[PDB]
């Protein structure tokens, strides 16, 4: 049993949303909060931007000492830091990000990551202004991710067209 609540139930182990992942982090205040990251972790805008500024740029600080000394991410990885006010730990993950021509392939290695977990908060990866196709993303989550994912969707129009179209 979890604090998770509202959430609607697609699989065995993948639980939907419609929900500001910022307002949910803060209620529930998860062992884990995926964020939407990109390999230089400049929260800039969308997930990463909404989670950062929850932070008061907290995490773009930790971020900032992170990548001076180990570098970018790759494109489908991911690191764990500290979750500040919101969770106890963020797991920075690199989907691909399409208005940039990265490959759509690398979508299955980035839900990967979320297995070296056992229960998360997350968006749907490359959603949003990554450009990919949100129902595609979903598709991916739930043959690619086995421990407990709950997935949250700020945009409404989108949850109950991923509701209405999940198979
Ligand atoms: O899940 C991916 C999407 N973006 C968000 N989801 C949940 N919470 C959010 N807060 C700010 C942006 C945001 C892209 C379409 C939904
Ligand atoms: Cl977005």
């Amino acid at each position: 049993v979890n604090s998770f609540s509202g959430y609607l139930k697609l699989t065995d182990n993948v639980y939907i949303k419609n929900a500001d992942i910022v307002e949910e982090a803060k209620k529930v205040k998860p062992t884990v909060v995926v964020n939407a990251a990109n390999v230089y972790l400049k929260h800039g805008g969308g997930v990463a931007g909404a989670l950062n500024k929850a932070t008061n740029n907290a995490m773009q600080v930790e971020s900032d000492d992170y990548i001076a000394t180990n570098g970018p991410l790759k494109v489908g990885g991911s690191c764990v830091l500290s979750g500040h006010n919101l969770a106890k730990h963020c797991l920075h993950v690199v989907g691909p990000n399409v208005n940039k021509g990265e490959d759509i392939q690398l979508l299955k290695s980035a839900y990967e990551n979320f297995n070296q977990h056992e229960v998360l908060l997350a968006p749907l990866l490359s959603a949003g202004i990554f450009g990919a196709d949100p129902i595609h993303s979903l598709r991916v989550c739930v043959d690619t991710v086995r421990t407990n994912v709950y997935l949250a969707v700020f945009d409404k129009n989108l949850y109950d067209k991923l509701v209405s179209s999940f198979l």
